[PDB]
């Protein structure tokens, strides 16, 4: 990704787009109970703890277009990418806007919550104004896509979340690209019966985990599994896709009966933005804006993995590679050991900057011990085997419960942490819900115990 230009929003005809500049995220009532050392990312330019031009470490992220066209290793990602998808028979029918706006099954209802972006967000126009669950009513919007038709501007929003010290004093602040309304709708009716496809089909034939249970896909995946695993991080992974990428995303598309929208994708490929008072254009970049987006991205990750594989290893049998990405993130395997250090050096050549697993100094072998999927080690349950446990450090639970964002959230904040922690083993729970319960807020919320959590595990499968 590249910004090709940026300038006053006037100058392009745009109005100036309204943004928070204050955290809604405060200490809570365990900040002192907890060890932890992020805080809320810098939301503006005049931020105290800024040590950096803020502008240029948020848009930093757009380190250019390494390549222009497909190659041939990236035609050959295609081909046995999409032959693969083409085996899940999936819809290939457009989706009503009924369903597009308010779900079918694999399909959840837009969020009435997130932004409505552009030009909603300028005439103070809201989600809730225009849908309605109880009816499911289409006419408004209906009236709205042809008021206002498609292809609008992104309106980037600076996102409010806990960061390590490093990354608030270097600016480093992580962006929203919301698409408009008009736009989430039409990508929806494109592709909604894709995305319900992946949603229901999480494993290595989508190559996808998205919509996916922990809980319960944990126990499925060591099976899907090739023996040798291998694994790595990227930098900035959304931003550094050159458009060549979104080609190949397209030319999948078109192969698994999709030819028919793909001009959807060049919206995402050359898009532009509003940002306060600028409006900008970027070459390449994926626009972190949904569900869609995060499918995407996990289908390009698909793409890019086979490329490297064909470009560092002839004659590799991609039948024998079996991944599963979550956008970025990724846990793969083959019958063979391949060197992650190599895909690494091959992969700058097509634009991209991996790094060893999961902040690593130096490329090392993974396996089942230290692998990592969404932040989650595997675990073996220790009376049932075959049932295994995601694993999330508590370090991550501990920085986020000493942080509240709505008072009338704690009980849900909470127990969505308990729901993560418990995995951690008995004792280490136990030692959870005591320190909770060490002060008045935590006293008052109701938690689950640790067999009651054990015996809602086993039931659910
Ligand atoms: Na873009």
């Amino acid at each position: 990704g590249e910004i090709q230009w940026m300038r006053p929003s006037k100058e392009v005809g745009y109005p100036i787009i309204n943004a928070p500049s204050k955290t809604k995220l405060e200490p809570s009532a365990f900040h002192y109970v907890f060890e932890g050392v992020k805080e809320p990312a810098v939301l503006t330019k005049n931020d105290p703890r800024l040590k950096t031009d803020f502008e240029e470490a948020i848009f930093s992220k757009y380190v250019g277009n390494k390549i222009t066209e497909v190659d041939e290793y990236m035609k050959e990602a295609v081909d046995h990418y999409a032959g693969q998808l083409m085996s899940l028979d999936i819809n290939t029918e457009q989706m009503c806007l009924e369903d597009a706006m308010y779900g079918t099954d694999g399909l959840e209802a837009l969020d009435l919550s997130t932004s409505a972006g552009y030009p909603y967000v300028a005439m103070g126009k809201k989600k809730r104004d225009i849908l309605n669950k109880q009816t499911r009513d289409t006419k408004e919007m209906q009236k709205l896509l042809d008021t206002y038709g498609i292809n609008l501007p992104l309106v980037t929003y600076v996102k409010d979340e806990l960061r390590s010290k490093t990354k608030v004093e270097q600016g480093k602040s992580r962006l929203i690209e919301a698409s408009s309304l008009n736009d989430s709708v039409a990508m929806r009716m494109a592709f909604g019966n894709l995305y319900a496809a992946f949603h229901k089909n999480p494993g290595v034939i989508t190559g996808s985990a998205v919509g996916c249970d922990p809980d319960l896909f944990w126990s499925k995946i060591p099976v899907l599994m090739e023996e040798k695993l291998f694994a790595f991080d990227y930098t900035g992974y959304d931003a550094s896709l050159s458009p060549a990428w979104f080609e190949a995303l397209k030319m999948v598309l078109e192969k698994i009966g999709f030819g028919d929208r793909v001009d959807y994708i060049d919206y995402l490929n050359h898009s532009h933005h509003l940002y306060k008072n600028k409006t900008y254009c970027v070459k390449g970049g994926m626009p972190s804006a949904c569900s869609g987006t995060s499918i995407f991205n996990s289908m390009i990750n698909n793409l890019i993995i086979r490329t490297l594989l064909l470009k560092t290893y002839k004659g590799i049998d991609l039948d024998h590679l079996k991944m599963i990405a979550y956008g970025d993130d990724v846990i793969a395997s083959y019958p063979h050991e391949v060197d992650a250090s190599l895909l690494a050096q091959s992969g700058k050549d097509y634009g991209l900057t991996m790094t060893p697993a999961d902040k690593s100094a130096t490329f090392e072998t993974v396996t089942w011990e230290n692998v990592t999927f969404l932040k989650r080690f595997f675990r073996a349950d220790e009376k049932y085997p075959f049932l295994i446990h995601p694993v999330m450090p508590m370090k991550e639970i501990h920085e986020s419960i000493r942080w509240t964002k709505d008072p009338r959230n704690t009980q849900d904040h909470v127990r969505s942490l308990c729901l993560l922690a418990w995995h951690n083993g008995e004792e280490e729970y136990n030692k959870f819900l005591a320190k909770i319960r060490s002060v008045p807020i935590g006293r008052a919320l109701d938690l689950p115990e640790y067999s009651t959590l054990y015996d809602r595990w086993l039931d659910s499968f």
